[PDB]
């Protein structure tokens, strides 16, 4: 045989590069996934992640309450926290024994897979009673925030898109929904009559995941990295795996 | 009058047979329901059922965590089980005090109503972090598993369709979504522009049910049978009610 | 060992000890108990008996 | 064939009678079991049973403490009852909050299988510190109480032997061991050198059973009767199954 790494007859090398290329390109086809993650960061350094993976389009929608830190099989001040919610829904509406609940997120990061079209991204960041803009009568039900998403990059390739926002003030009390559509550079409308029922099925088939990790380190080691998910950490460091035309 | 059971002037007999026929045929019309059930079987002999009933199309989507046994108003090892999830999401990721959680399903049965079209059935059986096929980049977001569904039969009539799979190994750790479309032998697309908004409403109108029964006996007696639902038990015995052209 | 002594017991953890009393009553006599479960997971799924190589195998009794 | 119940050619009738005879006679052979039961009766109407089943010889030995009522998965005054034991072991030895513990047995019944030889029965009824007769220095370690055992009879056949004694006084505080030897009308000593090691194995092979039943009714219905065990109830009524030469 020829010698490895010296000619065009290195078939294991060419198959390696094609195997990686196919993965990148499959994800971007209309058969492939589009995924979104919402990361909510707590003052105790823990991170809630919510992930949804679906064909065609994907989204997540959470209430103010659902975004608050919840520690499984531990004490949570659950009564006092009911009271905190009443005080957040309406000023002086509750009887809590605290000024600031540490269960409230300090920051959100939204990340999309590189298969999204960034121009289709929509976000409904509501107040704590789930109203996008002060009052329903004047609310557009979303904002198109694609212009704010930063490319997460590895080796010069886009592995994901990130929008990061901090909630550092007492009045930063939110409900949150985000939505993105899978890339489609063709003129075949995946929602046209021919295929619209498959999109309806995709709503049922979307797989959800959610979990609270104790630290960003643990999130990176045991969630982001093992699954080849993209990420951007608090130090602005990029994670992901570049695959297009790469061994 | 003529004597019962001796002539074509037995109108109570003919109305009986028509009443049964109408029920069978209504369910199959575009006005009728399509229903799916997911049964998760636990080592303690109990069974979780999730049912969804809707027009046009129906589906269920559950996380790994949501499928685990939960005993209402009893002790559940909830802390230790948080740790079990961490160890299932990533090898050696947790600090649980057990090798195998008995809360994990030992088997799944998916059943559809006889109003589904079997060729439209789709299933997304993911790993424990809700990824259909190892990594998102190479995942088709579903499999069309209609070929595996067995007809549940009573008196020679199809009363339902069943796909049964056991999870008997330590690595059988899953998330699960299934979807089916109501039969439509016409050329009127229920998702075409004329009616697509009614399909969007059907997503909101779908009624869900879920409950943990202590035993398969209890499931058969108090869930399957009273509601005239189809079923297939561990002994391969069929339940349901045949209605087409029957008294 | 008795049937009861062979059942799983987790030291310093919860064991459903009341419900498991009821399970024993149902195992001793059909429909003899009022347990909230069909199958107790405390029941052994398998037994292995091992003797040292100093036994005479022909004397083993069970 | 001949007609049932009219001749000596009723083989199902003769096999029935032999099957019953064999059971009776097997039990009495040196290959058969000998069994003892200790019933301790509590003021709340519940009954503890301890059963041992073995070849050659059988016995039970319990401490004062082990004989006291214990309610599984319920409250038992366990601290106060430690104190009660201290007061029973030595007058004014404890700091209990009660004069009489209702956990103390009110009566004992000892029953042997009909395979025992009644003349071999021995009983060590000690005081609460497990001394047969006031002080060890003057204690014979047992009494031969066979003369007190009443035959439990069904249909004129001995199905068991019973010794019943009440503990109705404050000073009736006991430890208890009983022992009986399997009948052996032959001159082959089961304990002679030829077979003595089999007797040593029988000590290891003896199967034990113990359980607290809520009532004598429950004891009769769910313990005595299903297992064809002999019994004598508080009304002096006999239970058991006669088998010798019977259909
Ligand atoms: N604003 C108030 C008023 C009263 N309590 C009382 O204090 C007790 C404990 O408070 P809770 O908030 O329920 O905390 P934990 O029980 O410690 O935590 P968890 O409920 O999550 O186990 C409760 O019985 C509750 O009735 C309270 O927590 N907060
Ligand atoms: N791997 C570990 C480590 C510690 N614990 C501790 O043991 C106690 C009981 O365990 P848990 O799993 O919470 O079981 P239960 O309290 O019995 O059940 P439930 O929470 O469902 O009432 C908890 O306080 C928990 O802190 C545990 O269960 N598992
Ligand atoms: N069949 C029944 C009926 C009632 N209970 C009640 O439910 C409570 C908890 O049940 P148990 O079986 O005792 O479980 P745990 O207390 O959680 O476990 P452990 O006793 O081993 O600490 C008890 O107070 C018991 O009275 C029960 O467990 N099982
Ligand atoms: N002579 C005494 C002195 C003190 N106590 C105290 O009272 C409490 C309850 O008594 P206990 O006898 O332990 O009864 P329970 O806890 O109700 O029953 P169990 O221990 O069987 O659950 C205990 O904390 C014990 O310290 C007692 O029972 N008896
Ligand atoms: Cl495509
Ligand atoms: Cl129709
Ligand atoms: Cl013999």
């Amino acid at each position: 045989a020829d010698v490895a790494g010296t000619s065009n007859r290195d078939f294991k090398g060419r198959e390696q590069r094609l195997f990686n290329s196919e993965q990148y390109n499959y994800n971007n086809s209309l058969n492939g996934e589009v995924s979104v993650w919402v990361y909510a960061y707590y003052s105790d350094g823990s991170v809630l992640v919510i992930n949804k993976n679906s064909q065609y389009k994907v989204g997540i929608s959470e209430t103010f309450k659902a975004l608050k830190e919840y520690r499984e099989g531990q004490h949570n001040d659950s009564y006092d926290e009911y009271e905190v919610n009443q005080s957040i829904y309406y000023p002086n509406g509750g009887d809590a024994r605290k000024f600031h609940s540490n269960a409230k997120p300090r920051a959100i990061q939204i990340i999309f897979s590189p298969s999204v079209n960034v121009r289709t991204i929509k976000m409904a960041k509501g107040n704590a009673v789930s109203v996008p803009d002060e009052y329903l009568q004047r609310s557009h039900p979303w904002e198109a925030t694609g212009i704010k998403y930063r490319k997460i990059k590895r080796d010069g390739e886009i592995v994901g898109y990130s929008h990061y926002f901090e909630l550092p003030h007492e009045y930063n009390s939110i409900s949150l929904a985000v939505s993105g559509v899978h890339k489609n550079p063709s003129s075949y409308n995946v929602g046209s009559a021919h295929n619209v029922m498959d999109v309806f099925q995709s709503c049922d088939l979307a797989l959800r995941f959610c979990n609270r990790y104790w630290a960003e380190l643990e999130l990176v080691n045991h969630y982001i990295s093992p699954n080849a998910y993209p990420y951007l950490d608090i130090n602005n460091h990029s994670y992901g795996v570049a695959l297009s035309n790469r061994q």
